[PDB]
Parts: structure tokens; C-alpha cells; sequence
């Protein structure tokens, strides 16, 4: 009885979209942006701050959420979340439109932040942190960040349960969802999570001495090997948050009428993962991936293959897309090639788009910020390990922007492949930002 | 079970909101704009044109729609409509939000234009014209404009039936819905319509020689009496559309599973109505009103009292709000005071807000374009027959805008009055316009 996408999409959601072994990845490219039903609310006042979009779509419905601050993006006192659950549909003319069925403003007195959502068989699951301090202050206070698992049901009602962070995140000083969407796998919902570890705690100790260096395709770091290792190690304890170890983690929760049931946190070894950061758990076909924002020295987009075993997950050496860089402050700018300590960058995920016949990933779609340091010029394109296809731009003029989260699918009825790319774009008259659901069709030269 | 607004709204939709006789209407004014769930889709491309908003809300649900053109606002080849049916709700903190339940893009082989919506017990009824020519070309072709009565049901399905315009609008050369919302009254849905009459037809001949002159509060027109009457008569047949008589009308349709059932057209005498124009049918309390856009020489916002008798309607001398002017090209600019012939102005309606104890309307809320000739600088405020309260501005800087349609309501629990004001505002990067649902609370000078 639950909602489902129109018949035109059945079988075209969350699967390997393009399988070719001959064609060059970059022979595929995005069309000009397309006009479709903008399902994302824009601000209604001059100061309203709408930011931090999260989106996930299963074979039956999609979920979306973003944060809203009344006075501006700088205010940290209180805020509310917009939540939407809907399904994909097509017009009589074959035009797609995300048709939301449940649209609500979640505003009590709790300050939910850095929320991630995931489409599960019971509706739209959301994981958020509840803050009573600034991020800097959070990392400075020994106790972990409070968190809650909530869900917007098909009936439009929202229910949630606060997680026992004192136990679940006993070894952490701060912990937040990765904002990127979560994914439903084997009866459990999986969320990317990150934060700071309590020094000398068991979690901190096991990571002691663990690091991993990922390099730029055709740009070797000149520094002596011993120095790179030194910097690689320190990259996990950047100065931004008082030298606390910023760790990557994955949280899985059983999906049931009981929210927060049987939570299990997985902390991958830092011999594979770079400094903890925002991220997303993706499922395309039978493959799973952890996207990790390039908040550290590594600029190319990362996708760590992810396999699940019961309630825990295992990550492997990541796929990297050298041309899919992100802006960052020096010495961690887009063109950075050496290990260093920093907490910068921006969330701009890559969606698995092209695969080999044997299911290894070849190319992805994404909207990068085509800039060295400043958060500017959104550019949608198709990427492989080293290059970028022809691009599609929001504007030929200098344009301020931030986060982008892309999800691709296929309209089986028209046999056309599309990619939704939700991007925070600068705005005028109504708030600092406008979260726009950009849409493009994936094309191929000839 | 059909959808319904949250309990906090029961008894706060479509009623006289403020009944006062001892206070000055302008002592009531709008608060600063409030941040709330923006239920109106903005463009997603640089050329996308989202325009022509229509909105209506009943005691159970609200309805909204707007037109979308892919290449820009000047392209008339094809387009589609965005349609939404939803209900009002409140957050845990008591914040209000319009929660849409059915959200669709309606795009087929037909080009629906100038559409109006109305919340009926069966869903969201829509009246549109289906065009295959420019407005100019339409008035030149003798046959009437094709029209259709559609409906977005609670189940999210859209159905429609073309009206037999050859018979229904036999005397017309062009006919469109007034874009403003329609209203459900006594088992029927009522829509404002306007267009041009076929010269010398029965409808045309009966209106020949008929006219009415409405004046500005103080500003008396200096022109000679006989000259004014001549200008007034001519205002009904402006040159823009070749001397055709632009006529105002009201269409009622029976609300049932059968769309377009028993349509009846009412053409009011031009001894009461000014040149035909876009409009809206409003129902507040037991009173009904026809808002008529000031497309002719009259600038002040207009609300004609409307009484219904079975399937037909009767209009009466209108309420006028002298300070609620609208921009227009000379000699029909905001400060115009004399009868004249023109087709200008813009749609910016007034919502009945304050009533006298005996139910006579005293004040309204609306968002005017505070400019003489250019469509600029939106200003939300409360108006009485002669003045305007303090205002709330979209921006202190010069701002391009267009249509505005307002609807007010109340949260009986907190006894707080709110006004939604949907306004077409200029945009950057994504299309020429952004239709924004502005929201204010109605406050009072001294309490
Ligand atoms: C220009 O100084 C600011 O003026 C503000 C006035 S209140 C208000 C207005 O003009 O009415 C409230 C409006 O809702 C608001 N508009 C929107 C869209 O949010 C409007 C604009 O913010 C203002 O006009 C700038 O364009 O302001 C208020 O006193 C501020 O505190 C002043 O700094
Ligand atoms: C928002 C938008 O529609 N962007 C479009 C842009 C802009 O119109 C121009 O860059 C002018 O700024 O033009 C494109 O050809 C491009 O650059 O990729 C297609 C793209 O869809
Ligand atoms: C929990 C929190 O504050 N998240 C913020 C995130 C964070 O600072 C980064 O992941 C480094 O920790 O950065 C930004 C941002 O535009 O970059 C916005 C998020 O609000
Ligand atoms: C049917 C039609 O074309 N409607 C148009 C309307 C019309 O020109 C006017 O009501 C004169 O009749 O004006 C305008 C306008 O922004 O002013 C936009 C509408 O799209
Ligand atoms: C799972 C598997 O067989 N992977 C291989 C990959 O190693 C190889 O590089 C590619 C061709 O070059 O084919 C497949 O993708
Ligand atoms: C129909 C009717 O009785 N209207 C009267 C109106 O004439 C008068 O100006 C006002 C103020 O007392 O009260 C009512 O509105
Ligand atoms: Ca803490
Ligand atoms: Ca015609």
C-alpha cells in the first residue's frame, strides 16, 4: 500500500546505469540543465538560511531534507528541518517530476544539525545530531554529541528516538552524521558518521600510528618520504579542532517500528580511511560505496568500496577521480598533491554512473565546484579516474555555491538516463542560499 | 476521508477575520515577512519562466497553480502547469506551514493558459483556456477560445473536460479565466472570466452605450462631463484589441464527478462593471466578492459585492481602496483620475480582512506594486477606502515584480491573524521570475 514511483521508472532506480567497456567514460556528458518541478523549498525572507541538503532514493520512494535558520547562516541557537517524502512521476510528455507526498517543517525546540536521510521500507529515516554548542565547543567538551534516529512515515507522521550516545559514542568528544544520504541494506539503515575521538580512548589508541597516503594521478609529491608520512599521520589530528583525532565511522541501525533499535558503530582502520569527514553511503546495483568529503589534504573525489557483514561494514582502497577536485584553503587547495594537516574542502559527491561488465566502477557523475580555493562555479560533468567530460554550468559568470549531492536514475519508458544534482547556490533577496535541484540528461557523443 | 487542515485552523479559514468599528483600519498592519515552508516551486534553469499564480483555500484544503514556459516568458509555443493540493498545519512550536499532499506537473499535447483554481469538496478545480494563438491573434479570430474544466483529486489524479465554447461563449471572440482563484458556493464552482465580444452579437448589443465612471477619493477629474462619458464608453473597446469590447463575466459550474457539468455564464451590465479584466471570486464569511484587475483607467483596487442566485450572479457598486493603486502606462498610471481607454495595469488583489459589525467591508490586506508606471517595489499593507497602513517591503532596493494574490486566515487557538501573499518577484540565475509565498502576521498599533 506504500507509495511507489510511476511505472515509467520501475527498474530504473538505484541500479548500474551505463555498462560499456569500449566507449571512453568521458564520451558521455551532461545535457544543459532541464526544467522540472522544483521540489526543494527556497527561503521566504531576506535572512532565512536554507542549507545542508541530504537526499536518498530507493526503488520505491525518495527522501529529502535540509536545515533552516531564521536569522542567517551564522546563527547557531535554533533551527528546524524541512523533510520530504515523495515518488518520481512522468508527465504525459515524458517529463520527470519529483512528486512529494509528505512535506513538513520539523520544528520543536531541539536543534537538529548535520542531518542525513535514507529511504527505507518504512519511510524516510533521518539521523541527526542535536547541538547545544558550536562545533568548536563540541570538540572541546569531553561528552559525545547527542544524536537521534527519526523517521517520516508514509502517513506523514514523524517519530524519533534519541540514541544512547554516552555508550554508543563513549570514545568520542564529537560526532555528527555525514549529511550525505544513508542507505537501506539487509534490513538495516546505514549512515556515514564523523567526529572527534577522546584522546587515549580505545578507539583513539587503535588508530594510533595508522595512516594512508593517496596520491594525485600524474603529480608526484616532492617531499621526502619520511615527511609525507609525518604529515599523513598529523592529518588525522588537525589544528582546527584542538588537535583531536577526526575519525570516520559508519553507523547501522535496524529498521523497525522501534527507532534507534540495535545500533552498531563501525570504525574503519585509518590504513584505509583518511581523516574523518562528511560523507554518504551509496548503493548502486549490488555494490555499496562510502563517499568521503575531501576535508583533508586529498582533493580528488573519493569512493571507498563498501561491503557489509551482518551489522558492520568493511571499506577498501577507494576509487579516485583526479579531475573531480574541490576547492580548499592552502595548502589543501584543489591542486594539492602532498600530505598536510587541514579541515577544509566542501561536500560534492560523485554518483556511480558507468561500470565495466564485471561490475567494477569506471565513471561517475557529479557537480564539482570548479575552483582552487573559493567555493565557486558549479560544474556538472562525467568523470573517470583521470579526466572530465564536457561540462554544464549554472552560469558563465562567477557564481558562489557550496554543497552538491547527485543521484542518477533512468526513465525506462523513454530509456533516458538522468542525474539530479542538488546544489546550494548563492541567492539574492531571499537568504544567502537557495538549494536547487538541478537536472541533466546523460548524453553520448556518437 | 478527504484531507483537512490541522485542528488549530478549524474555524479560521474563509471567515471575517477582524470585526471592529471603533478602531482605524490602518492601525492594523503587517509584521515583517515570516520564514515558512515555501510550497511554491522556483525555476531550475536559467530561462525557465514560472508565472501566473492562482490560489484558493477552503475550510479543508488549499489549491495552487502556475504556468511554466521552458524557453522564457515571451515564448507562446507551449507550456505546462504546476498544480498543488494541500493543507495547513502547525509545527510543535506552533509555526504554520502549508503542507502539500499532491504535487504535479501537468504537461500534455495541450497549451493551457490563464488558469484559475478553486478548492471544492472534490479537490482542486481548475479553469483554463487552451490556446493555439497569441492573445492578439485570438481577438482577431471570430471563434471563441477553447476552455476546459479540470480537477486534481485528493487521490492525486487529474481529469478534465473541454467546455462547449461554441455554444457557451457563442458571442465571444476571445475568453479566458481571470487567473485569480475561483470559489465554491452552493454546490457550484465560480470563476471570473474575461475576453472580447463579437461585435453586434446579442451580448455585445446589450452592452452598447453602457458604462460607469468610478472616481478617485479626492482627485476630481477636470475633464468636461460629456468628454468623460465619451471616454468611459470608449474604455470598453480599447485599441489594443481592435475595438472589440473587452467584457467581464462570471462562470459557474456544477461540482460533481462529471467535469464541466451544467456551465452557466453570467455577463454583468457595464453600468456596474468596468472593462473586462483578470479577476478573482472571493468568499469571506457569508459575503462574496469579485476582484477585478485595474486593466483600464481605474487604479484603486476593486472589490464588487457579489450575490449568487442559483446558477447566476449579480454584482453591485464596488468597494474601492484609493491608496491601493497599481502601476500602469499613461494616461492610466497609478495616479490616474480620469476615464480613458487603455489596457495596462497588473494583477494585485485585495483580501477582505476587516469588517464593520453589520458585515460591510472596511479593510483589506494586499501587496501592491508601489510605483506609478513600472512594475516595481512590492509593498504589503492594510488598506481602507482612502489610506494605507505602515508597510512591509520585499526589499529596500529597487525591485522588479508582477502579480500578487493574497489570502488571509487565522489560528483561532492563538487568535493570531496571518496573510499569505503570493508574489511574482524578479529572479537571478534561474529564470525571469520566482513566485514567492510571502507570509505576514497582522498586528495592531496599540493593544
Ligand atoms: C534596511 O535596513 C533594515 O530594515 C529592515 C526593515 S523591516 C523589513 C521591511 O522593509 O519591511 C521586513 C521585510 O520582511 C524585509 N524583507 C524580506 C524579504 O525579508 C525587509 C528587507 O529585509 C529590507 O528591506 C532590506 O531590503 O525589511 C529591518 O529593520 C533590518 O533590521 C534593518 O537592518
Ligand atoms: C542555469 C542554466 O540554465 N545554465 C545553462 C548555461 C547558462 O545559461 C549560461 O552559462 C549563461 O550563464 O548555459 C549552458 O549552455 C552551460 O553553460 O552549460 C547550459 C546550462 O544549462
Ligand atoms: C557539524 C557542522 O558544523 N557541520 C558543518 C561542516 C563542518 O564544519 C565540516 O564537516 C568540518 O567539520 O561545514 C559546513 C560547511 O559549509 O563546510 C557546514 C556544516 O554546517
Ligand atoms: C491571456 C493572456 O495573454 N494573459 C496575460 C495578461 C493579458 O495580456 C492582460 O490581462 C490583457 O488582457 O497580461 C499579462 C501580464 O503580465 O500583464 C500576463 C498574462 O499572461
Ligand atoms: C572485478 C573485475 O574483474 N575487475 C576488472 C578490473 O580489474 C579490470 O581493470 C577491468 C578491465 O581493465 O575489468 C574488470 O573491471
Ligand atoms: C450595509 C450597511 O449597513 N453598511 C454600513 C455602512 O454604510 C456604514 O458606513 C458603516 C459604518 O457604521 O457600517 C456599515 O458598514
Ligand atoms: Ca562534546
Ligand atoms: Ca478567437
Amino acid at each position: 500500500g506504500a507509495p511507489i514511483h510511476d511505472p515509467d521508472f520501475i527498474g530504473g532506480i538505484g541500479k548500474e546505469l551505463i555498462v560499456d567497456n569500449a566507449s571512453d567514460v568521458t564520451s558521455f556528458y551532461p545535457s544543459a540543465f532541464q526544467e522540472h518541478l522544483n521540489f526543494i523549498p527556497a527561503p521566504t525572507t531576506g535572512s532565512g538560511c536554507t542549507r545542508i541538503p541530504s537526499f536518498d532514493m530507493s526503488a520505491t520512494h525518495y527522501c529529502y531534507t535540509h536545515n533552516v535558520i531564521l536569522s542567517g547562516c551564522r546563527d547557531h541557537s535554533h533551527s528546524h528541518q524541512y523533510l520530504a517524502l515523495g515518488v518520481l512521476r512522468t508527465t504525459a510528455t515524458g517529463r520527470i517530476f519529483f512528486s512529494t507526498l509528505r512535506s513538513i517543517s520539523l520544528d520543536d525546540t531541539q536543534n537538529r544539525k548535520s542531518c542525513s536521510v535514507s529511504a527505507t521500507p518504512l519511510g524516510c529515516d533521518m539521523l541527526c545530531s542535536k547541538v547545544t554548542e558550536t562545533e568548536e565547543e563540541d570538540y572541546n567538551s569531553a561528552v559525545p554529541t547527542l544524536m537521534a534516529h527519526g523517521r517520516l512515515g508514509f502517513d506523514g507522521q514523524y517519530h524519533e528516538k534519541d540514541l544512547d550516545v554516552t555508550t554508543l559514542f563513549e570514545d568520542w568528544v564529537a560526532n555528527y552524521p555525514g549529511v550525505g544520504g544513508g542507505s537501506f541494506i539487509d534490513g538495516r539503515v546505514w549512515f556515514s558518521v564523523y567526529g572527534g575521538l577522546k584522546p587515549n580512548s580505545p578507539s583513539d589508541t587503535v588508530q594510533e600510528g595508522k595512516y594512508v597516503i593517496y596520491k594525485r594521478y600524474n603529480d608526484t609529491c616532492p617531499d621526502e618520504q619520511d615527511y609525507q608520512i609525518r604529515m599523513a599521520k598529523s592529518s588525522y589530528k588537525p589544528g582546527r579542532f584542538g588537535g583531536k583525532r577526526i575519525q570516520q565511522a559508519i553507523l547501522s541501525i535496524k529498521v523497525s517500528t522501534s527507532l534507534g533499535e540495535d545500533p552498531v558503530l563501525t570504525v574503519p582502520p585509518n590504513t584505509v580511511t583518511l581523516m574523518g569527514a562528511e560523507g554518504r553511503i551509496l548503493t548502486v546495483g549490488t555494490s555499496h560505496f562510502l563517499y568521503q568529503r575531501g576535508s583533508s589534504y586529498f582533493s580528488p573525489a573519493l569512493l571507498y568500496p563498501m561491503t557489509v557483514s551482518n551489522k558492520t561494514a568493511t571499506l577498501h582502497s577507494p576509487y579516485t577521480f583526479n579531475a573531480f577536485t574541490r576547492p580548499g584553503s592552502i595548502p589543501c587547495q584543489a591542486s594539492a598533491r602532498c600530505p598536510n594537516s587541514c579541515v577544509t574542502g566542501v561536500y560534492t559527491d560523485p554518483y556511480p554512473l558507468i561500470f565495466y561488465r564485471n561490475h567494477t566502477l569506471r565513471g561517475v557523475f557529479g557537480t564539482m565546484l570548479d575552483s582552487e580555493q573559493a567555493r565557486l562555479n558549479p560544474a556538472s560533468a562525467v568523470f573517470d579516474s583521470t579526466s572530465r567530460s564536457r561540462i554544464t554550468r549554472v552560469s558563465s559568470s562567477s557564481t558562489k555555491a557550496a554543497y552538491t549531492t547527485s543521484t542518477c536514475f533512468k526513465v525506462v519508458k523513454t530509456n533516458k538516463t538522468y542525474c539530479l544534482s542538488i546544489a546550494e547556490i548563492s541567492n539574492t533577496l531571499f537568504g544567502e542560499f537557495r538549494i536547487v535541484p538541478l537536472l541533466v540528461e546523460i548524453l553520448k557523443n556518437d
